[PDB]
């Protein structure tokens, strides 16, 4: 089946009642039907019900579709995008050791990579997504990942993933891509090579700014890399908390079996029910909405880029762009989702800007049903060194805006009022 | 003001321009800034307010507070779970290289997290034995960022010696870190023995019902005393490159709380969701009334096991005869000691066939529901731990745990009879 | 075999595929019928089960059985609030060109419904003095068809002598309806002296935090001997069009319960949303242990009010002098008497002061909340308060009243 | 000011203190007055407020007011279901001994409750043919006090014609009720046309994926203008003794959704939970991009259908031998006709095995879900389809196996 089919059937049987759509399961624990059964499940001898920090039922279908939209194996929710990107680095690094990371991501992934991830140890290294033989530069056998986003977030910068996954498979290296902003329906990182997906499942999959989770998924034999590696020792080595058990050993997932018995189990950054549900019901709309969003999108890039107010935009269908061929090449659908940035005449305009639209709300969130504006440098990106915003590409007349579903000619109209103030 | 009770159904909620008297479910993550300013502010530290939901939520705001309010704290921060409370508190104490101390009488899962999971992190553990509390001072250095126990110890029922934790953690100006989930703040209060810092697993006796897992850090009052001008922790007082060099010290709010909002949250992610804070703050609205059921009806099915022949050992405080009855009556004012107990069968084979046999205990790995239930921690949730590990700990072949619900106690009684004597 | 408090947490689940020990919420509408048969079976009446959750929805059908069995009856069905449970119980009974007997001291809402509303379907209704019953014998015809009242009156706190509402009732081979509401299931259980009908509005005690609104028609055990072959309920005994000529009469099921659902729901639709109906099974598990507590701050907070200068009179069961202390021992075996209450302020004036001046009771219309609540109000007077004792400590209750009182 | 897609996102809702740009879930029943006077206006019809839910509740608010600006009205009522919204425009109009006129061509539920259920209130039903309607001019009399109908039938796909059904209406100053389920606001706004009240089964399309159940009536504007001095409607012009003789054609506010709210959601209690409420509202907020896919699917499916061999008649007004086609162009603007169909199969037996074969439409009773699905009612051959959102090529793939095997 195609991939709007796979967001609306698949991972779920019906239980005993069958209702169409998927029960939501507050619940936290299940009713073992006898001690060998329960004690089988706490050594990974039978695969089943536990606890929910580790999982849930209604969370659990919803991994797996995620994994069938993007053609992966397993997928596994989590408390949010952050969780998800913070648990699939750390189930690849351990302290003493690196990890390279695009110098064009999200803020709060930029600050956990380079920041936060000191104090266990973890040593980040930056690299330009524009000039890949920086990467081959800072990887060395303690490199355990290379991270970086398929549609960069506020720039919307395109990675060429093929030559990401050359320099990635040749030294053996575990690939992250972030494919929040494209979605699984626009582009599928795992056709090119990549071995890990993270998707921020509180923006376009929720869609509408209510359900705040996220999802790590491994593509399809992902063990022939993990399973005698000796880059990665965490999974061919007995481990103590498992009474010796041996990763490698598995005929598992065993990306996703590390991230469950270990970092979901003593972590614990779970995925409430009553998220997961919501997240499963955005998920059955995303193909619909998101070619909505990329419609609006376009057509407020092309207004955008031909009014004399404004001094530059950045989106992918504009000829001009930069990464105009890199979307070409990768985006089968011709459609570049909803996030664009532009400028402004300077700083006191962008924040008229922002104070004058009605349409577009000011807040700080992307992928909502509702259009939504802000300005990065003091916001988003407000972590940032003054040269690192450059070096990203972002300036005190930025501004990014997040389109949403509303009319076309309504949100143009919005901007065109805001922008002439 | 007023008393426990009373501040777990009023309080940290005004009512909105609707006037609900419950609390809304803000089943939301983005909020609309009044302006340009407004926003850049909050995102500074300037001004404090919602921003996105990673961070903080209003409905898990007023669970925070309140849950800060029953046990005479300052400020509470609701996350994703027990677990992730537990972790938090933590890391927002020691990093690599650092270490911390924790008592061999708790959690499984916090046992393996702190002695397995936090070496990923460079952080090193020592154990120690709450009922040797010099096997405390022998395992501190300077590099001992936090001294962790669990106020009433799950599956040993061990009670802590809250006081003199304090003296020590106090000599050394350590930040000390108690479990409080079973015994609840209505049986239990940390904080009036010197206590730095709570956390609970809400997921268990505040939900009280098996529906919404989730976890709280509480920090008490005048926390900050402790953290500012300490060598002992140079987070909380050195210029912060994450945020433009910020010193923490400078600020006048509670700072530990501050640092897992603006550092733990919004970079690891491990929010509460909406929906579980809202049910969370119903259960702790009836926590008080339940409670003290939990512990009407504990007492009376550890009476009937003390007296039943094919029984051999009954761990609970209430009993005259138990290790901890003497702490027991020390620290617990209201003499309910809560829900969970556990006892020995006359075998492994026994032990099992009681598991298989009850019909209102559930088997299950849970505690704090409102329906009984049932398990044998060797090959279950302690089932990690090593052979050794759980004679320090005070387990056995032949040990059940039981989570005492609300039940009828003559039913309770007569399904485990049945079990028992079959 | 086990106590109301069991029956509360234990029951009508067992348990599906995933072994929840929770009850799952079924936030669905429709369900996927195994093959062709099963489905235009389950159209026919032939075989029972799911179709659409306008009639029946699984979270709702637990709820619905453990109401019936802490009550000691056969059959319940949950319903969008307590008033469309009054509705649908009455109709299921009276259709135009009847009558039904009501009781004189019930909630206002059910007043206006069963004196005001019903008209407009041609239902008359016929007053009646729950303290005289001869009273009731006088309105009584061949067209009356139920007897409503309730067990414990809203805002009188008037107790009906429920034997004596039975005997006449059975006499007849009338239907009657008691709303149980404000004494719940475990302060007293209608069914054991003769009630054939039960209705709960769930949106107050069930729930017990002001958070789901929601109602229950419950059935006791063997009402089908009084509704099958009895004259007075045609409805029950006829070929009906609406279904193929099917004949209640000929079923072996609760045919009381059966048309609330085939009829009523399916046809009205104040259908009990699952979200809804899976936070009143959780109030459910706790309402034993909370009722008590209501009680016991309702009898202190009584106690205090009727020692207090400044209060001319207190309505509460407990009260050695109250005219329902009787009907109170009688009736209640625990001997909890609910959270509700009411007194006399000094007059109109004062009576405002208090409702302006509390801090913990908030001024508001509902009951059974687990905040306290407060409100001003034929057996009722213009310094006349009502109040809805919450869980809060007492002597923080008593205090917030006493400054209220004494401004 | 903005167009349907954009009123269905913005609009009716202020943000409270908190700012929260969703709408918050009110799981909640009662409200704290500030004060005493507050309190009693309220419940005096003074002052509009919260007050009980029961009545009304924040969250579902917004959603009434937005689906009434989608529709192009002025007021909208949430209720428990779809069913109850049916129920309750026709009591808000007739009462015992009263009449109303529905169309042969309804949903099966709607034509139970009014040819069977309403009886036992004392109110009469008079159907008519949608299709010849000087029949309908023939069942009214000055008891008459409904006129209800389908926009687009359920399961006959039947397109009423509007502008006449509101000639007749109009010229007897009788209220006109239609049901614009299956159409929806998006593809059709039958207060164009003079509608003067209409329903919505919000459980179908508005959810959009078979989670919620829910319904919705909704009042053109200036409604009042056909009630007040009207003698067909004295409910709405004599002193009430529910309510201290107030007088409902005194009051400067949509009376006809006024008395829903302080008679029937208050006295016969169909009220719509807060969070099934939340979820139509989140529903509304995607239905303009939903209807399109379910509409192009749909419109697919049918040509498939309509050019195989071993089907015997296709039901869909975009299909050009259709006979509601010239209807469907006159009053459809976009050329989308939803996602209901219906086909004939060989005979019973054939639309037996279909039933039983489908691995993608579900086998179930319910329309509008996000997921296909299939039921068998027309004829003892006759199949409805409920199109979803599914891709088409496997939707057409699942039912050719089904049909050819």
């Amino acid at each position: 089946f195609n991939k709007e089919t796979l967001a609306l059937h698949g991972a779920y049987n019906f239980d005993t009642q069958r209702s169409i759509s998927v029960p939501i399961y507050q619940n936290t624990a299940y009713n073992f039907e006898n001690l060998d059964q329960a004690a089988a499940r706490f050594n990974l001898q039978e695969l089943g019900n536990i606890y929910s920090r580790l999982s849930n039922p209604t969370s659990d279908v919803l991994g797996q579709r995620l994994a069938n939209v993007e053609g992966g194996a397993f997928g596994i929710p989590v408390a949010s995008g952050m969780a998800a990107c913070f648990y699939a680095l750390i189930n690849l690094a351990s302290s003493g050791d690196n990890v390279a990371y695009s110098n064009k991501i999200y803020g709060g992934t930029q600050t956990l990579i380079s920041h936060t991830l000191k104090n266990f140890g973890i040593e980040a290294r930056e690299f330009d997504i524009d000039d890949l033989d920086s990467l081959e530069k800072v990887i060395d056998q303690n490199t355990k990942a290379i991270f970086f986003e398929s549609l960069s977030n506020p720039q919307i910068a395109i990675a060429d993933i093929e030559k990401i996954n050359q320099i990635a498979k040749k030294h053996k290296i575990v690939s992250i891509c972030d494919n929040t902003v494209a979605t699984p329906f626009l582009l599928q990182p795992f056709k090119h090579g990549v071995d890990v997906i993270v998707h921020s499942l509180s923006k376009y999959v929720s869609g509408q700014g209510t359900a705040l989770g996220g999802a790590l998924i491994e593509r399809k034999d992902l063990n022939d890399l993990l399973k005698n590696n000796d880059r990665y020792k965490a999974f061919n080595t007995p481990d103590p908390s498992y009474h010796g058990l041996n990763l490698n050993t598995l005929d598992l997932p065993i990306f996703s079996i590390r991230v469950i018995i270990t970092w979901l189990r003593d972590l614990g950054a779970s995925l409430a029910p009553q998220n997961a549900w919501l997240l499963l019901q955005g998920l059955e709309t995303l193909a619909v909405r998101i070619e909505k969003h990329s419609q609006n999108a376009e057509k407020v890039a092309n207004f955008l880029n031909s009014h004399p107010d404004i001094k530059g935009v950045n989106y992918p269908t504009l000829a001009s762009n930069a990464y105009h061929n890199l979307f070409k090449k990768y985006f089968d659908k011709n459609f570049a989702s909803g996030l664009l940035s532009f400028e402004a005449k300077d700083y006191e305009h962008a924040r008229r800007i922002c104070d004058k639209t009605q349409l577009f709300l000011l807040a700080a969130n992307l992928g909502d049903s509702k259009s939504l504006i802000i300005h990065p440098a003091s916001t988003t990106h407000s972590q940032l060194s003054e040269e690192e915003l450059q070096k990203a590409g972002i300036t005190k007349a930025t501004i990014r805006l997040s389109i949403g579903l509303e009319n076309s000619d309504d949100l143009i109209a919005d901007l065109k009022q805001a922008i002439e103030s």
